[PDB]
């Protein structure tokens, strides 16, 4: 697996809006699978980490708001996008992980 994506870096800008904790973290019955990085040694997926070059889950996200990370809504809020877009781009219309995807994405879109 790669190392997972960054949650502390010092010397970047951080500040809210970041309500994105607070409401929008869906962490909920369908959160488990996106509560950690995709572990496709675990899941025998060789090909997950050569088709999706952007990983990101909710865990990353949650340490990411708790270390302030962020520095505009628009930040955190492509990440959730990059963890919904990646879940159905690699897997096909209507498979369980792409139901729990959409799923936490309508509770999102709220
Ligand atoms: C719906 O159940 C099917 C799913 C493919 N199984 C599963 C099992 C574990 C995890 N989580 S993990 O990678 O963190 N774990 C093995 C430690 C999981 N998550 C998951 C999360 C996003 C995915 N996108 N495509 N496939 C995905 C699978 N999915």
């Amino acid at each position: 697996n790669p190392p997972p994506p960054e949650t502390s870096n010092p010397n970047k800008p951080k500040r809210t809006q970041l309500y994105l904790l607070r409401v929008v973290l869906l962490w909920h019955q369908f959160a488990w699978p996106f509560q950690q990085p995709v572990d496709a040694v675990k899941l025998n997926l060789p090909d997950y980490y050569k088709i999706i070059k952007t990983p990101m889950d909710m865990g990353t996200i949650k340490k990411r708001l708790e270390n302030n990370y962020y520095w505009n809504a628009q930040e955190c809020i492509q990440d959730f996008n990059t963890m919904f877009t990646n879940c159905y781009i690699y897997n096909k219309p209507g498979d369980d992980i792409v139901l729990m995807a959409e799923a936490l994405e309508k509770l999102f879109l709220q």
